[PDB]
């Protein structure tokens, strides 16, 4: 019925009926005039034929390795160079955000409600005809059809980018924070309120929670000691609730604060070498503040902390994921002349896209040993046992999958990746054309352009018919990965503008906060400004192991 | 002990102990260096000395009357005078947020609490030697004392601006929605978790009140017809709750939404008048979108009012509350070219200068009778029987007091007046003069420069001794009025930045919300440029009465 279910507004002009069977777009800003904002301004002519695409410019990144060597070192040029990534991606985020799992049309309790994922393409009218508006059937592919012939994994594809489990296990860590779908209360809200980088994974989504988890002493994060390691508390000393099965010794349920990274060694890896982190800042303050409370050490530490990990994320993660010969640089600074928005609302599109299962292995091997998923989740003795060092060994050692390929899912979590398939169907989304358009991407022709072969193309183009009709999670894990690379163009292009907003929208990186007395004097600041993947595990994980996100 | 309990970093610049006797000030960004942050940096002179002060400045526009009249219709230069204006102070608030009642370092508890007021100058040391730091004694004068001999009315003083009924209680009504302090928890707490105008003292803090409020038919608020007139519903007919004495009428029990607004009838003129506007508007939309559910209805119309309410607040209110004779204007597309954070969070100090008790009068005359404050509290009849026509007839004719005269607080209101004195001392305030240079003011050498005459002067400097120990809420009731004017220096300009902040950065303020769209057409977009506080009674107010917040 609603008229706008044509999805008939071009360039990002906006859509509301008019009388039934009428409607009318609203190209305001967006450089486009004309019913369905499709004839652009002289101006914007100018700059489209200008606008060099993400991969007739994602080579320029990958390649002159030679010149990049240069650039990389005039701090001038660098931070010049830097400035650019940072800022033109930006422009394809909504802050404040709009539409919601609900609100096709702005609203107020879209913006004010924190209990929702944002969304960067509104949902599709319930009432449209076909699933994606007007496009293809009264319904869609049988979600395990497509499961099956494209996505699960048959013969354990590498990843052509040498991203080991330390990246794998991090990402999934990390990414937890702010994705926490409440399914209390469905696919669409969240339990993530921070709504970005807040180390609440570490700390406690409450106060509650967060002071369950404190020492109360030196600014300190609770902890205990176990064959003379230390190791999160336990969920009966401090009471602490946590995901853990009934045949979970009492010593084995980890407190953490996050309450589902105790199902898998991986998680809890990260989550002690965290819990050691806090800690460790503590003391770098109390000898440097004597003077100081149990509060601010505490409130300060969770204060750097937030730093390196955005350190971290765009200066070691984020650099190898793009293998970019640019060097990524985090520095608040160059936003400063900048029009920004220090705020963050993490959208559903996110969310989805981060599904990495791929890049899981098919055994967990702890050099000199070998666990399939059943005996890898929610497991005490594996960390015990082998302990973070030789783990972060055995990890640093062990290729991951690859995402954009093809048939890499592993069967374990094909539960999962089904789930994801029907549920955005939930979340009534749009075609993955309709979020290519949307973020500056030209719509896929042919399921065969999509994957760049036909064997999955032509299978694909049996189930769907119109490739408009082609959903966006499936698409990400199928389509022509870039070159010698784990991701596809919409994989990178869509994840991109999320992840830097997310990043450098955290009031940390605001000018009043962005400065030596933040964080404690310049000593906690430089703490932010020196952090690295390998500090982290060096400082925090019995002999330094040598670490990297990539295989070596 | 702490030492910064001395507040020493001038200019902004930030403080911080480096071992129980010694502390260092971080002057980022302020634009001078040196131990304190006071010896300039060279275009910081330049700037200086080019600094017209805020009063060299309210003169050029209050005065030049003719020269007004013509900027006024070059829409090319009003709109080039109205982003300066609208510019200038924003650099003067902190966003995101920083310091709050608990916290006068940075912390994530601080900037994450939305059950707090921010705080635009961090509290002091709760180990500080005296109340405001180191300066003057144990104790602070008897706030009763101070009470009676400078803020307690003895003559109805009249402002001198004309400020009549009409703006004394849209103001009472307006600024609650965001000032709503969480009496349970504290002073420092609000249960305006909004921080904002969400207009949430008309639908509702929380969605299930929203909902108690809603008809759910046309999108339209929930009512009750009185003699042929509109009024709320029932606080027996909708659940919502209310403060309503027991010896109240079931039939007098209005809803409306904000708790508390039933205990002055001017309160519930405004709350019957808005409740009507937005079943208007409800109207204008169903008609023009036939095809519409409630839902929708509701939340445009939401929107809609919301953009009214600013529109007015910005070109009525301030617009007379300041005299300027340059025309205010709300249009958001002046910030867009502009760096502005689209967010905000309200201070304790925005709070409490707005205690503006003085501008109400010692009997409310709803012309052919006269009502001591005893009876017109919580009265079901006095609406009822004026009705809104003869009410705001009696009410634009009816000037309301002076501010920053001094000794004008109604002996009713005596309790609040105190309160607040007695509660921003709970709050470790800072000196009045510590918020002058906060603000870029000069501070105060005298109680006499201060008030501008002795009588009062002399009586301050036997309670307070220090002029560097003057509280600031009773200074700015007390303080020398700028010339024919309501409010003195300070009361301008700490309370203008914060002002046009939570006016400005509102979601709907942005460049993706501002537009025809977001409303429901250009329609409702137009009833939004249109809007003034003569419209909404013309519109809503039986026969068209005329109004204006000023006397005539
Ligand atoms: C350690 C092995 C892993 C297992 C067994 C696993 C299992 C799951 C399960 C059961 C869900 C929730 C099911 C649903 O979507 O309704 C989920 C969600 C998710 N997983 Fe994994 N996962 C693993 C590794 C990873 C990795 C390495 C990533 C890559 C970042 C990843 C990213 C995600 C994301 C983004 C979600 C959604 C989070 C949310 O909405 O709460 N997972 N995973
Ligand atoms: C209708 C008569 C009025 C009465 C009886 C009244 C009464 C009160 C009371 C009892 C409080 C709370 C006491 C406290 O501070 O702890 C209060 C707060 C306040 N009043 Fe009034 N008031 C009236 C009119 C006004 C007017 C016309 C203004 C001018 C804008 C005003 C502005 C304020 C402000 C800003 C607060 C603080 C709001 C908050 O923190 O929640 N009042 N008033
Ligand atoms: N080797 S690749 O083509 O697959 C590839 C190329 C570029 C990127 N890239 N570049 C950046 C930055 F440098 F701008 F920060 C961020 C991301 C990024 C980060 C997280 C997500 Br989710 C999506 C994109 C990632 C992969
Ligand atoms: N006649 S006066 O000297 O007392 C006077 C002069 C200027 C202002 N002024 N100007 C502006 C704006 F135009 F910039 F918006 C806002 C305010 C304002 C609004 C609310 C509060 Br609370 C505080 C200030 C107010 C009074
Ligand atoms: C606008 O788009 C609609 C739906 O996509 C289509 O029917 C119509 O022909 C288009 N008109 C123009 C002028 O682009
Ligand atoms: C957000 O929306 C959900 C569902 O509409 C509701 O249950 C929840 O109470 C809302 N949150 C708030 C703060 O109103
Ligand atoms: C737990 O880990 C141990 C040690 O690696 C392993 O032998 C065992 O299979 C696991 N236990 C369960 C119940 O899976
Ligand atoms: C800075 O202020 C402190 C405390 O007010 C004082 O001891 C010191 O002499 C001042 N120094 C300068 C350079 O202003
Ligand atoms: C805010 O802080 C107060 C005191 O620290 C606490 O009691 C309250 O629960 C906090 N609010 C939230 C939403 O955490
Ligand atoms: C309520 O208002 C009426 C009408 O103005 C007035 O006569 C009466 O005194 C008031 N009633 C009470 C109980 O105060």
């Amino acid at each position: 019925a609603n008229p706008c279910c044509s999805n008939p507004c071009q360039n990002r002009g906006e859509c509301m009926s008019t009388g039934f069977d009428q409607y009318k777009c609203d190209c305001t800003r967006t450089g486009f005039y004309g019913e369905n904002c499709t004839t652009p301004e002289f101006l914007t002519r100018i700059k489209l034929l200008l606008k060099p695409t993400p991969n007739t410019v994602h080579y320029i990144l990958t390649h002159f390795k030679g010149v990049w060597n240069i650039v990389n070192n005039i701090p001038f040029l660098r931070s010049l160079i830097m400035k650019y990534v940072l800022t033109s991606r930006s422009y394809l985020i909504d802050s404040p955000p709009t539409y919601n799992v609900h609100y096709g049309y702005k609203s107020w309790e879209a913006f004010s409600n924190l209990s929702y994922y944002t969304r960067a393409l509104p949902p599709v009218a319930d009432d449209c005809p076909t699933p994606m508006g007007v496009k293809g059937n009264k319904e869609l592919p049988d979600s395990k059809e497509v499961l099956e012939k494209v996505l699960l994994r048959r013969e354990f594809i590498p990843d052509p980018q040498g991203s080991n489990m330390m990246f794998a296990f991090f990402a999934q860590h990390f990414t937890h924070q702010f994705f926490k779908t409440d399914h209390k209360r469905g696919p669409g809200f969240t339990r993530g309120l921070g709504h970005g980088v807040d180390l609440n994974h570490i700390y406690g989504e409450t106060l509650d929670r967060q002071h369950k988890l404190r020492l109360f002493k030196d600014g300190k994060l609770k902890y205990q000691v176990i064959g003379g390691e230390v190791y999160p508390p336990t969920v009966k000393d401090t009471q602490v609730e946590m995901i853990y099965p009934p045949h979970i010794p009492e010593n084995l349920q980890f407190a953490v604060g996050q309450e589902v990274f105790g199902l898998v060694p991986g998680l809890m890896m990260y989550a002690t070498i965290w819990l050691r982190e806090h800690q460790r800042v503590c003391d770098i303050l109390k000898q440097e503040h004597p003077e100081w409370g149990d509060e601010q050490l505490f409130q300060t530490s969770k204060l750097i902390l937030i730093g390196e990990t955005i350190k971290i994320v765009i200066e070691d993660y984020v650099q190898h994921l793009s293998g970019y010969h640019f060097k990524l640089k985090f520095d608040p600074e160059l936003l400063f002349n900048q029009q920004f928005q220090y705020q963050n609302r993490i959208a559903s599109e996110f969310n989805t896209l981060y599904h990495w299962h791929p890049l899981l292995p098919d055994t967990f091997n702890i050099e000199d040993q070998e666990y399939s998923f059943k005996q890898f989740l929610y497991n005490n003795s594996i960390l015990l046992e082998h302990g973070l060092t030789q783990f972060v060994e055995s990890f640093t050692r062990q290729i991951a999958g690859r995402v954009a390929g093809g048939r890499n899912v592993p069967i374990a979590v094909q539960a999962v990746a089904k789930a994801s398939i029907d549920q955005s169907r939930e979340m009534k989304y749009q075609s993955l054309n309709e979020y290519r358009k949307r973020f500056s991407l030209k719509p896929y022709t042919s399921f065969e352009e999509l994957t760049g072969e036909k064997e999955m193309a032509a299978e694909l183009k049996a189930l769907y018919s119109d490739i408009d009709v082609m959903e966006l999670y499936p698409a990400l894990l199928v389509e022509k990965p870039r070159p010698d690379a784990i991701f596809g163009e919409t994989m990178v292009e869509l994840g991109a503008p999320f992840s830097l907003k997310g990043l450098m929208g955290n009031p940390i990186c605001s000018p009043q906060y962005w400065k030596p007395s933040t964080f404690g004097g310049e000593v906690g600041f430089k703490i932010i400004n020196t952090a690295s993947i390998q500090s982290l595990i060096c400082n925090n994980v019995k002999g330094c192991p040598f670490t990297s996100f990539n295989v070596q």
